[PDB]
C-alpha cells in the first residue's frame, strides 16, 4: 500500500514472493505447484518447462526423465556453481526461499497432504537423477526443507507448551474451553507426527543417498545440514545410527567435505548437555579425530584441534 506501511512491514525479497505463491495457491493448487516444480527445474538450469496436462497425467518419473532431455549437452554449468556476478546471491535467495516459503505454510498448507507430498516427491526423483545440475540443486533444497521443517518442530513444541498451561490452568477451575484446549492438544501432536513423517522421507528418500555422492560439494552439503539438525532437534537426529553417517565420513578424500564433519561435531560436543549421547561415538571415531589434528590440509587440521580440545574439555 503506502509507503509507511510498507516501510513499517519491511517484507524481505522472499517472504514477498512466497505470499504471492501462497495466494495464488489457494486460488489454484495446480497452478501454483505448477510454478514451483519449473522453479525447482529452471534453478537447475534446465531450460525445459513442465506444462499443467503434463502434471496432471504424468509421474513425476517420466516428467523428470522429459526434463532431462532439456540440458545443454555441451555446458555443464548450472545456477548453484557459476562464479557470477548474477550468481553471487542466488544461493543464499534459493536457500532463503525455500526456508520462508515453508514457514509461511507451516500453520495450514504444510498439512493439506498435496503441497509437501509433491515438493518432496519431486526432489527426492530430481536427487538420483544422472545430471549433476538436478542432484545438486534438489540435495539442497531437500536439506533446507529438512531444517525449515526442524524449525516447523520447534515452534510446534512452544504451541505444545503453552497449549498444555492453558489446559492445566483451566483444569485447575468440563466446559467448551477444556474440550476446546484438549482438542488442539490432540491436533498439535498430530501436526508433530504428520511433520516427522515428512522428515522421514527426505532422510530415507534423499540424505542416506546424497551424503555418499559422487560430487564433493554434494556431500559437503549432506554433512553440514545433518550436524544443523543434530544440534537444533537432538532428539530425534542425534542417534548413534545416524552418527554413523557423520563417523563415515570423516575418512572423505576431499578436505571439503571432512572440514564439514568436524565443525559438524564441534557444535555438537560444545554443548554440555549432549556429551553422553556422544560417548559412544567418540570411542569408535577417536583414532581418525585425533589423526586429523595433523591433516595434510591446514584448515582441517586447525578444526579437528579445535574439536579434541572441545571433547577433552567436556570430560
Amino acid at each position: 500500500g503506502t509507503l509507511f506501511e510498507v516501510v513499517k512491514l519491511g517484507k524481505s525479497a522472499m517472504q514477498s514472493v512466497v505470499d504471492d505463491w501462497i495466494e495464488s495457491y489457494k486460488q489454484d493448487r495446480d497452478i501454483a505447484l505448477l510454478d514451483l516444480i519449473n522453479f525447482f527445474i529452471q534453478c537447475s538450469g534446465c531450460r525445459g518447462t513442465v506444462r499443467i496436462e503434463m502434471f496432471r497425467n504424468m509421474q513425476n518419473a517420466e516428467i523428470i526423465r522429459k526434463m532431462t532431455e532439456e540440458f545443454d549437452e555441451d555446458s555443464g554449468d548450472y545456477p548453484l556453481t557459476m562464479p557470477g556476478p548474477q550468481w553471487k546471491k542466488f544461493r543464499s535467495n534459493f536457500c532463503e526461499f525455500i526456508g520462508v516459503l515453508i514457514r509461511q505454510c507451516q500453520y495450514s498448507i504444510i498439512y493439506d497432504e498435496y503441497m509437501m507430498d509433491t515438493v518432496i516427491s519431486l526432489l527426492t526423483g530430481l536427487s538420483d537423477s544422472q545430471v549433476r545440475a538436478f542432484r545438486h540443486t534438489s540435495t539442497l533444497a531437500a536439506m533446507k526443507l529438512m531444517t525449515a521443517l526442524v524449525n516447523v518442530a520447534l515452534n510446534l513444541s512452544i504451541h505444545q507448551d503453552n497449549t498444555q498451561r492453558q489446559y492445566e490452568a483451566e483444569r485447575n477451575k468440563a466446559n467448551e474451553r477444556l474440550e476446546l484446549l484438549l482438542q488442539k492438544r490432540k491436533e498439535l501432536q498430530e501436526n508433530q507426527d504428520e511433520i516427522e513423517n515428512m522428515m522421514n522421507s527426505i532422510f530415507k528418500g534423499i540424505f542416506v543417498h546424497r551424503y555418499r555422492d559422487a560430487i564433493a560439494e554434494i556431500r559437503a552439503i549432506c554433512i553440514e545440514e545433518i550436524g544443523v539438525w543434530m544440534k537444533m532437534y537432538s532428539d530425534a537426529f542425534l542417534n548413534d545410527s545416524y552418527l554413523k553417517y557423520v563417523g563415515w565420513t570423516l575418512h572423505d578424500r576431499q578436505g571439503e567435505v571432512r572440514l564439514k564433519c568436524l565443525k559438524a561435531l564441534q557444535s555438537l560436543y560444545t554443548n554440555r548437555e549432549l556429551f553422553p549421547k556422544l560417548e559412544l561415538f567418540t570411542n569408535r571415531f577417536k583414532d581418525r579425530i585425533v589423526s586429523m589434528t595433523l591433516d595434510k590440509e591446514y584448515d582441517v587440521a586447525v578444526e579437528a584441534i579445535r574439536l579434541v580440545t572441545l571433547i577433552l574439555h567436556g570430560s
